[PDB]
RNA sequence: GGACCCGAAAGAUGGUGAACUAUGCCUGAGCGGGGCGAAGCCAGAGGAAACUCUGGUGGAGGCCCGCAGCGAUACUGACGUGCAAAUCGUUCGUCUGACUUGGGUAUAGGGGCGAAAGACUAAUCGAACCGUCUAGUAGCUGGUUCCCUCCGAAGUUUCCCUCAGGAUAGCUGGAGCUCGCGUGCGAGUUCUAUCGGGUAAAGCCAAUGAUUAGAGGCAUCGGGGGCGCAACGCCCUCGACCUAUUCUCAAACUUUAAAUAGGUAGGACGGUGCGGCUGCUUUGUUGAGCCGCACCACGGAAUCAAGAGCUCCAAGUGGGCCAUUUUUGGUAAGCAGAACUGGCGAUGCGGGAUGAACCGGAAGCCGGGUUACGGUGCCAAACUGCGCGCUAACCUAGAUCCC
RNA sequence: GAACCGGGACGUGGCGGUUGACGGCAACGUUAGGAAGUCCGGAGACGUCGGCGGGGGCCUCGGGAAGAGUUAUCUUUUCUGUUUAACAGCCUGCCCACCCUGGAAACGACUCAGUCGGAGGUAGGGUCCAGCGGCUGGAAGAGCACCGCACGUCGCGUGGUGUCCGGUGCGCCCCCGGCGGCCCUUGAAAAUCCGGAGGACCGAGUGCCGUCCACGCCCGGUCGUACUCAUAACCGCAUCAGGUCUCCAAGGUGAACAGCCUCUGGUCGAUGGAACAAUGUAGGCAAGGGAAGUCGGCAAAAUGGAUCCGUAACUUCGGGAAAAGGAUUGGCUCUGAGGGCUGG
RNA sequence: GCCAACUCAGAACUGGUACGGACAAGGGGAAUCCGACUGUUUAAUUAAAACAAAGCAUUGCGAUGGUCCCUGCGGAUGUUUACGCAAUGUGAUUUCUGCCCAGUGCUCUGAAUGUCAAAGUGAAGAAAUUCAACCAAGCGCGGGUAAACGGCGGGAGUAACUAUGACUCUCUUAAGGUAGCCAAAUGCCUCGUCAUCUAAUUAGUGACGCGCAUGAAUGGAUUAACGAGAUUCCCACUGUCCCUGUCUACUAUCCAGCGAAACCACAGCCAAGGGAACGGGCUUGGCAGAAUCAGCGGGGAAAGAAGACCCUGUUGAGCUUGACUCUAGUCCGACUUUGUGAAAUGACUUGAGAGGGUAGUAUAAGUGGGAGCCGGCGAAAGUGAAAUACCACUACUUUUAACGUUAUUUUACUUAUUCCGUGAAUCGGAAGCGGGGCACUGCCCCUCUUUUUGGACCCAAGGCUUGCUUGCAGGCCGAUCCGGGCGGAAGACAUUGUCAGGUGGGGAGUUUGGCUGGGGCGGCACAUCUGUUAAAAGAUAACGCAGGGUCCUAAGAUGAGCUCAACGAGAACAGAAAUCUCGUGUGGAACAGAAGGGUAAAAGCUCGUUUGAUUCUGAUUUCCAGUACGAAUACGAACCGUGAAAGCGUGGCCUAACGAUCCUUUAGACCUUCGGAAUUCGAAGCUAGAGGUGUCAGAAAAGUUACCACAGGGAUAACUGGCUUGUGGCAGCCAAGCGUUCAUAGCGACGUUGCUUUUUGAUCCUUCGAUGUCGGCUCUUCCUAUCAUUGUGAAGCAGAAUUCACCAAGUGUUGGAUUGUUCACCCACCAAUAGGGAACGUGAGCUGGGUUUAGACCGUCGUGAGACAGGUUAGUUUUACCCUACUGAUGACAGUGUCGCAAUAGUAAUUCAACCUAGUACGAGAGGAACCGUUGAUUCGCACAAUUGGUCAUCGCGCUUGG
């Protein structure tokens, strides 16, 4: 007869992300006439850490297009990018690690990183520490290009999409064992109240599915429907299959 | 309808709280002295080499003892109308981190928040607090205010999600009305005459069923012994069978069959003789009812009759209990359940020492007389009255229905 | 009494015109020493822990002088105080950073720890940075201590002496510097201020144009400000043994803001008196036995600091571990070892 | 030479061996269980094994998305992008994680139309409307999934002693508990069996295992280190105890001052009696003497609270789901937004064409004339059930356009709509400057200027041309022209709105009968029949006794004929039992069913004819209120059956076999109404049946609560008390037998009479506005049904020992291991280690180990919330100052004092050992007493401190730490 934590998420007010130091969203520089039609030169200037994210950024300035001021950026960095590099974003720019170039230019088999969706949206596929996108082949008919994305799915996107060459930096972060509570705690702590987490069957009757019993256990099958209402569905949700391999 | 008065746990609606506490965020502040001695580094020794070893340096850790801080294990200590609606004393856990803490800020009631105890959300939490709907509804508990006088119950029937309730009939009050004065439309009573019954008892030597014992007979058709190869051959024992007897039995057996109790009748609403009506009935004014006229009818058994009949409105009651006799279950019960009557409940009074039911007896306020039950050695009113026997208790002799 | 900040306006003097200073090889220095739209950088501006070093205050030892305490005996001894603010100038120049000469293995330099050097070390010579560093002015005239004269009811009167010279440190509080450890944690923003890139535009010959320089002049609103901050000034119905954030922090013992005693400061506020029955509450002891008590060793007792010797099973090899088990500890009189500065 | 600090290590000397001298400050060891660890938690009873945790595993999701919030609009995750976010489970490391997809879930690019709404389409009708096809998701079917919920049994045969079963086959239901582990925090029996630990062990440890009911991420096994966690043992230690004593402070005490509260019907001495079954009051007795002080915990069934346990109410509430009825969200279809075009494919139109046999070649598929048709067939018959010849139309399978209908797909456009980016900064076309080839003057093919470097980059130089002569100012190129789309993506799909179907404990509301020797479980005594209880009219109770929702066109109606069961005697197979003959035959047969009645030319059996099992209403009986329903009975008014007729028949031979209102539906009338008038559909009326309420005078209805609440109930359970005494315990009587013979020394079978309330039952009288619920500890008293001790009788009593019995309750009846234990069982001592009451004595006397709140784990059960007579761990014990009682203390008791008497009340002593008797009595031996006397001792009681021991704030003396 309560709201379970799950639904009590939505509203957040407890539950939002944690952002008060943070350096800025990340992404590629506004698509313009420069990147369309020939490449833009900046240099790195630093190499930053953004609390909650795993992949360091990568502070870019470049010269405005036409005005006179410098024109500064956030980039996601790329493994193997330093300070006082140059990098060249555009469709005539060079295949190198850290260029961002349209996935028309890009060859197939490329290891590719920050890829956008949509033209001009600046970034959204392949983004963190250690993942990559791979260019698959071209279809010029339509224009689109085929990419690989970390999960193994195949998506088709225009081949006017951006792409930075290279992976993300920092990978293999996740390898390493925690090996205590205090360490989980002070990575969640820059991210969101998500830890810790207290068991279903831990609790009682009145907020979860799965609490009550004079014993610890579900007392019913653990898939639940995808269409199920929200308060109702806990567990695995619309599960294929359960189990091991 | 507030509905005689007071009372629920709840439900709904609209508002107010994060000054406590829970969690996120922002910005500040706080945390002795010791122990162990990880990486990194310096030097030396052994060895053929590989490599091994030794002594220093350094200062890692959700590491250890421990002060402050934070918390609260045990005494199940103190206190337990306290210093205190959670405190005090000793003891105890942790103490550079998932650490402690101030202020600001965010989350508000079927909502929040929860390292999860249904915890916390201002001494309020398995749904906060404040006002209102709201005099919420209660078959349930408690109260329900002057006097005398008269009458005066019920715990039983049927129906009800009915079993602590209600309606219904019965019991009761009030109002009367119709008549009547012994010629009485009557009666919890007898008498006379007529009917029904299957209990008590009795019966099995009567049907059905149960059951003991012997006696006399019988078989080409029972088990054995003897005489026998067998024999529908012979002699005996026990069994069946027949006959006449015999012990003992029945709520769901019975021929017979009480006591008590049940029904009907004993005139004025009768009888007799004529005539008439019918569409009913008969072969038949043959019957069956009914209607007119004439005559007779000493009231047609006893006793009593503080009279008989009729109607309307309505209260309370619908938990009963006890006793002689009859009687079911139960070892039995101050157990549980039925029949008739009476009693207590609703009722005092004398007796049984004492007592709701036993015995007596029922009652306005008094004087006198006499009794009921029970008593007359004292307590305590009335004889140590007149008489006959029994008992002698070195066990507390014995001493009055229920008891 | 002596300074500072912000704003306003002018006057005097100074400074530049090679229109927009000079000096240094350089780091950079000097009180001045163009400039508009536009653009760029820095400061503000940041976690935590450990060692080391510097500064201020405190603590502490010795000497000189002033006063006081003790003095049956000893005590050149015991006690108190012996001060220097903001601000201005000059000097100095921690640890770093930077510049010039030069070119290094037989490698050297170097910290407690690290670390650094042909991407230029050692060495020689310099620049800059901090200061809560030094001297001077402020400022001895002030404050403090001591010794005198005077009114003796009301002179907040009047005068003198001193305020000096050294040592020491794993000491305590605060600030700073520079390294190192930790993070799947990397530990605010803005107002505001400073600097820089560019040079449109701008002036004269005995006066003009500029000037962040020196001195002089004027002004600076509104509200809070007492007191308590707690065993009686807040909350807990109270003058309630509870609860309520934070700053300062002496001496002795001792590892120690442990416990105990003491100085400054505070205080004897818990209604008082008499007695010392039982039963209680709190705190001890108890011959012999040693858990037989009790559901149960509950409670209490025992152990305990430091130094030396020594330490098993098991183990994730990190621990177990202070395992276990033994010895010592006072006072007094000595001995030895462990340092700094100066001088060829 | 001048200064400087406290660290370390040694050596003498020395004190009453004192010296971390106060203070400060681990007890240790050997094991088991749980949880890895650090961390967190029920503020005010539970700190834990519970929660979290790192590690491990699973699930969804690529933004037009996953999860979630929101009335709506829009939002959180997201300053994000799979090394991420979201939803779960397990719980370090090590090792392992077996079989099962049948069930419930979840899931799928699977077959298919079995079912499937609204809208839309077609037929009929005057229309309302009814019929058909088409028909989304979902459901059904199929597949996959267990680190999803969960499950892991039984049977038969089988090895050469037996036993088991490697092996083979089978059933429910998919499989049949694998590796492991165990009387476990998990085992009932159970205090299991064995070993060990102890003197003794329901405890601990190790082992065994058909294990009521262990078992593998509902995780199994182990595990160093850790723990205010649960357990066992050992060392040290001790006032926990034997067994108490003593010391200090503060109280209590007394005083001055000050000064409440709880509680109070009236009050307060007892024994018994009865009584509402436990009185302070009543009855009968005992007694009983002013006024006061300090305690005390027996009583006041003391106070504290309208019992929280249990039951009841037509009272809730938290939670759950396979309960009833709904609902947000979500999926799906239609219409709308919604505009502009082109093609395929499947149906329906018509239109031409091909095919078929169960047995036979064959359309003989179906039809008519065929005797005649256009050389060909019948005209003959082989199959035959029905003819081939010439005509079509009828059914089934099968191709394709002229016209038209319908449905599903593919695709085109962009301006509606949706989305993305930007400070809407170069978008579309063309042309020029340059670079390439061709062959010859034109073509086509490309580019927009920036890539060794951690620099700077803006506000136009230049050329041409005007005002007039420039303070300077105005135009073009530099800087191509033209396009009145900021740049893209999806796109009439998505999205909004309205209806329609599915899903929907996420959420709302509600329900979850009654009787009942408490309630539940069980049963139905709830409608209802027979016999009996039932007491010879009727009526009559119990969860008394023994039993009982249909069936029949005949098993109803009528007429006729006959007589059944059984027995006796006879007849081949044939007999106990087949069919047949005669005789007897009162029903001993049959009549649907339970039982009781009833019936013989019948009510039974056979046969003939039949539908009175018919229509119409009234009356009566049974039940009973003299209501209804059911059932039955006697007439009346009709039509019939049967019989010759009387007559009989209104269902079953009689006594049971059944059902209101509202609604639906059927039958009946030339019936009534639709209210402005007519006709016709439709609807509504009247009369009689049918669909059913079995809780049967008739709601529509699942659990749980230990998180719990309210109104009440002693109308009703869980103690004591009261009745009873079956059961338990303790006695008696008779005498068949036992006892070498002998019933009775000692016993007592078969029977039979009693007592007791320390057993357990039975009951429900008292108590629910509360009488504190186990056991132990302490303390007193009482009983005898006597264990020991004193005195006795009897013996199958030689002695010793033992047994039976009688006076007898004066005295005593113990220390320990295990268990919370009562109980039990062992060890030990002893004269003995008897049994019991006192509200199952005794919690304002204690304790709190157990039971019996809230936390948590295991096993079994349940889908679940949760349950458990199963186990386990942690879990607040309140108040006396009132009256009485009791213990002591003043006082009263007629001046004061001393010495005394004395009723009455209380009372106290107890048991054992040794020596001698005595190796005596007795006895064949073995063995083996007792009186007297002497000396000690045990338990208990009253005193006392010479000695010993204890006690210190003599603060007495000494020593000593820090200041
Ligand atoms: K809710
Ligand atoms: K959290
Ligand atoms: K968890
Ligand atoms: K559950
Ligand atoms: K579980
Ligand atoms: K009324
Ligand atoms: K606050
Ligand atoms: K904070
Ligand atoms: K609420
Ligand atoms: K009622
Ligand atoms: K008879
Ligand atoms: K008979
Ligand atoms: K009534
Ligand atoms: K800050
Ligand atoms: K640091
Ligand atoms: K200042
Ligand atoms: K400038
Ligand atoms: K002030
Ligand atoms: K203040
Ligand atoms: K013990
Ligand atoms: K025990
Ligand atoms: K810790
Ligand atoms: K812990
Ligand atoms: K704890
Ligand atoms: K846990
Ligand atoms: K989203
Ligand atoms: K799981
Ligand atoms: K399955
Ligand atoms: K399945
Ligand atoms: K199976
Ligand atoms: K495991
Ligand atoms: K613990
Ligand atoms: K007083
Ligand atoms: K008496
Ligand atoms: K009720
Ligand atoms: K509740
Ligand atoms: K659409
Ligand atoms: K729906
Ligand atoms: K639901
Ligand atoms: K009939
Ligand atoms: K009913
Ligand atoms: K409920
Ligand atoms: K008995
Ligand atoms: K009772
Ligand atoms: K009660
Ligand atoms: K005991
Ligand atoms: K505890
Ligand atoms: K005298
Ligand atoms: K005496
Ligand atoms: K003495
Ligand atoms: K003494
Ligand atoms: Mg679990
Ligand atoms: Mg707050
Ligand atoms: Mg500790
Ligand atoms: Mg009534
Ligand atoms: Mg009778
Ligand atoms: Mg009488
Ligand atoms: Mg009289
Ligand atoms: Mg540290
Ligand atoms: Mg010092
Ligand atoms: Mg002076
Ligand atoms: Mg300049
Ligand atoms: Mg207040
Ligand atoms: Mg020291
Ligand atoms: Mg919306
Ligand atoms: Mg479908
Ligand atoms: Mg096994
Ligand atoms: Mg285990
Ligand atoms: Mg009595
Ligand atoms: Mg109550
Ligand atoms: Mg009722
Ligand atoms: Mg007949
Ligand atoms: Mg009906
Ligand atoms: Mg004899
Ligand atoms: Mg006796
Ligand atoms: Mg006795
Ligand atoms: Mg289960
Ligand atoms: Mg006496």
């Amino acid at each position: 007869g309560r709201v379970i934590r799950a639904q009590r998420k939505g509203a957040g007010s407890v539950f939002k992300s944690h952002t008060h130091h943070r350096k800025g969203p990340a992404k590629f520089r506004s698509l313009d006439y420069g990147e369309r039609n020939g490449y833009l030169k900046g240099v790195v200037s630093e190499i930053i850490h953004d609390p909650g994210r795993g992949a360091p950024l990568a502070r870019v300035t470049f010269r405005h297009p036409f005005r006179y001021k410098h024109q500064k950026e956030l980039f996601v960095a790329a493994e193997g990018m330093y300070t006082g590099q140059f990098i060249y974003c555009g469709k005539k720019a060079n295949l190198m690690v850290g260029n961002v170039l349209a996935l028309r230019s890009i060859p197939e088999g490329a290891v590719v990183c920050n890829v956008e969706h949509k033209v001009g949206d600046r970034g959204v596929f392949a983004r963190c520490s250690g993942d990559y996108a791979i260019v698959i082949s071209h279809n010029p008919d339509n224009g689109t290009t085929r990419i690989k994305l970390p999960s193994g799915a195949k998506k088709i996107v225009p081949s006017g999409c951006r792409a930075m060459i290279g992976q993300v930096a920092g990978g293999g972060r996740t390898e390493k064992p925690m090996l205590k509570a205090g360490n989980a705690y002070h990575k969640y702590r820059v991210k969101r109240n998500c830890w810790p987490k207290v068991r279903g069957v831990a609790m009682n009757p009145v907020e979860h599915p799965h609490g009550g019993g004079n014993h610890q256990h579900i007392g019913h099958a653990s898939t639940v429907r995808r269409d199920a209402p929200p308060g109702q569905k806990v567990g695995l949700i619309a599960a294929r299959r359960t189990g091991r391999l």
